[PDB]
């Protein structure tokens, strides 16, 4: 499966999924129809499926136009069925869904919203995490709790280290500045953050990231780290969920 990043809006990523044997095409999180249409006209293909990670307008804004234009089918969360525009098929946690005969494993990943899902394509060693996990951050907790976010992040990080993570936004550079404020002695983070700065200086994406990288660098996955806790005066006795909630509030106000 070829995964094409499609920049939308200011910093969103939609993903056009191209099956190689069939020419079936899907799109993950079409923020707006036009950039998707533009890409499809180039490849000279029709859109089969629209998949949404969560309900926010920046992930669902293009749904109705694309559905009407192409006769595409919208695939989204059963929890969010009344909030996903145009939804044809509603999927539950642990559901398997076939994208032209490639397995998609649906994971409920509440935290940013209640209803957010992530989409794991084991055959492509790829997961679409929406706004649950970014490179070096997690979504703001608009509907869910720190405990829910932690659990969701741990589901993602339980996948193989070589799993590529395709997330909803290009936030990595700003995220890296906050991460370095907390864990400046993390050399893997130092190196990554520099590479990110280089990519962004030439207007290239920092996505996909990987499970391995995020475990090594993302503060939200590293909340028991002594330096991070000391930087934020998080008590040694706090559990990981409490620590995450403190990190998230600090980042919001950074
Ligand atoms: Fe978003
Ligand atoms: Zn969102």
């Amino acid at each position: 499966m070829q995964i094409e990043l499609v920049p939308c809006l200011k910093d969103n990523y939609a993903y056009i999924l191209h099956d190689e044997d069939t020419g079936t095409v899907g799109v993950v999180d079409p923020s707006e129809a036009e950039p998707i249409i533009d890409s499809l006209k180039r490849s000279g293909r029709n859109l089969t499926y629209i998949l949404n990670t969560h309900h926010h307008y920046d992930h669902t804004g293009g749904n109705l136009e694309l559905k009407d234009r192409y006769g595409a089918k919208v695939i989204g969360s059963a929890m969010d069925k009344d909030r996903i525009p145009g939804i044809d098929m509603a999927l539950k946690d642990g559901d398997k869904w076939m994208f032209a005969g490639h397995e998609v494993h649906v994971m409920d990943t509440p935290g940013h919203t209640k209803g957010h899902i992530s989409l794991y394509f084991p055959g492509s060693r790829a997961i679409f995490t929406g706004d649950t996990m970014f490179s070096l951050s997690c979504g703001k907790l608009f509907e869910g709790t720190p405990k829910q976010m932690l659990a969701s992040l741990q589901k993602i990080t339980s996948l193989p280290d070589d799993t590529s993570i395709y997330c909803g936004h290009e936030y990595t550079l700003s995220n890296s500045k906050f991460a370095l404020s907390l864990e400046p002695n993390n050399e893997v983070l130092q190196s990554y953050a520099a590479h990110v700065a280089e990519l962004r200086s030439k207007k290239l994406p920092t996505i996909p990231t990987t499970v391995k990288m995020e475990k090594a660098c993302n503060p939200f996955l590293r909340s028991s780290n002594t330096d991070i806790r000391r930087a934020l005066r998080i008590p040694e006795a706090a559990d990981e969920a409490e620590a995450l909630g403190i990190i998230r509030k600090a980042k919001d106000d950074f």
